[PDB]
């Protein structure tokens, strides 16, 4: 029993964890069979990062210009390109390390571990949601750059963030491995910022299940709900609506515990509505929205 | 920026993790160079739960009766022995894998990673404290007995825990390497139960050191205290007492803040006198007490 956020084993990923060097830029990257991949602003210095054209900045590279290191052993650059906000660098060694693995884009609401590299260096691990707003929650020094984000399926990895950028607010913007941004967010020197966010419903649901797994019974009630009746709650309260899909996922908890998923509802309508009074769930003491409903299966078999 | 429950990267301990199988039990065990490690009670079925003499155990087993598995490779077993509460099982295979190590045993207040593993597989990872009381408050389901906890320091896996049993309030129990448990526990079926437990105040104290190098400040004061006055409040809420060790302790990051570590503890004061008013510090509406100073700098450099 017990209820914790848990990363992924990251030994998988460790293994693919290189430093990327051109000029004074040195950040992390990913090597997997034959290729390298990083964050292309590693191409560029502050006075670029104003304003880059990447394809000029591209141009005026040569293989020579990018120091790939795995540990100790200096890899050999033999090509490279572009591929959207990522630089593809094939190098002349297949990693003898790449799992399996897939490029995975997530959706807003959904997780993933973190695995924080400096210097090509793994540092830490920890878990992530994709926020609503396309930003995460993360924990970023300088340095950390190409650092990524995966999910593990029976030993195949599927990688779904690369860490670009801090945003003013102290939250994180990157991009899948294909480098297309999470949200509207660019890899150059503006003043963009997070747009509003709200609170993932469906995942608040699944975590007073697994709180009810544990043991954790003070918010239940007697109430029902309509789907529409709350959904007016949850605008009151800038969380996300409900659907039918949301109450479907949520099936395998609602059977595990007995509480169907409008009853549930209800108990979060008072939540809401009235606060704790002093108490806490699964020790906290805010309605926490970082576990998906596969977060809280996995912990609560 | 950000401040996150961060685990160290697993990489070098999952390369550890073996399946022990005695009978019809089977839990995971360490396997470092040409010995595994896992606890004693691999060799007792539910009957001798109850009052077992490990010694009379032990010597009715061979070395063919323990199945040691590392992925699908049987590691054949050329000898047993106990040490405590864990038995060491000699293998004809020295662990490739085998990473720097030490066995240390850790202090109530300090951290450490576990990684959640069954059957020999590694499953997750995450954070946690030895509690004052000497339990820790973990997430392990049936069949994660085995499964370590570590620190590491520049590739030197240091291990501190293994993890043995589950206390009637969900919380868990372990012993050191050595197998020496850790708190007034025992691998047998009692009635045994954690004392009471209090908060580890200069964890508090770094927890919000942390919170203003990442922009939070509402909670600091003008004033300051002495020692002695904090520590009487600390009493009456079942903090532990600040020494002067501890003060020193949390220098670095009084230097760097420019906040003498009494000016804190006069926000700690006002912060248990009147709690929060709906405010919240780095995500949390409680006080946090799980990092450590070396976990804040560590994020906070």
């Amino acid at each position: 029993s017990g209820f914790r956020k848990m990363a992924f084993p990251s030994g998988k990923v460790e293994g693919c964890m290189v430093q990327v060097t051109c000029g004074t830029t040195t950040l992390n990257g990913l090597w997997l069979d034959d290729v390298v991949y990083c964050p292309r602003h590693v191409i560029c210095t502050s006075e670029d990062m104003l304003n880059p054209n990447y394809e000029d900045l591209l141009i005026r590279k040569s293989n020579h210009n990018f120091l790939v290191q795995a540990g100790n052993v200096q890899l050999r650059v033999i090509g490279h390109s572009m591929q959207n906000c990522v630089l593809k660098l094939k190098v002349d060694t297949a990693n003898p390390k790449t799992p399996k693995y897939k490029f995975v884009r997530i959706q807003p609401g959904q997780t993933f571990s973190v695995l924080a590299c400096y210097n090509g260096s793994p540092s830490g691990v920890y878990q992530c949601a994709m926020r609503p707003n396309f930003t995460i929650k993360g924990s970023f020094l300088n340095g950390s750059c190409g650092s990524v984000g995966f999910n593990i399926d029976y030993d195949c990895v599927s990688f779904c963030y690369m860490h670009h950028m801090e945003l003013p607010t102290g939250v994180h913007a990157g991009t899948d491995l294909e480098g297309n941004f999470y949200g509207p967010f660019v890899d150059r020197q503006t003043a963009q910022a997070a747009g509003t966010d709200t609170t993932i419903t469906v995942n608040v649901l699944a975590w007073l299940y697994a709180a009810v797994i544990n043991g954790d019974r003070w918010f239940l009630n007697r109430f029902t709900t309509t789907l529409n009746d709350f959904n007016l709650v949850a605008m009151k309260y800038n969380y996300e609506p409900l659907t039918q899909d949301h109450v479907d996922i949520l099936g395998p908890l609602s059977a595990q515990t007995g509480i169907a998923v409008l009853d549930m509802c209800a108990s979060l309508k008072e939540l809401l509505q009235n606060g704790m009074n002093g108490r806490t769930i699964l020790g906290s003491a805010l309605l926490e929205d970082e576990f998906t409903p596969f977060d809280v299966v996995r912990q609560c078999s």
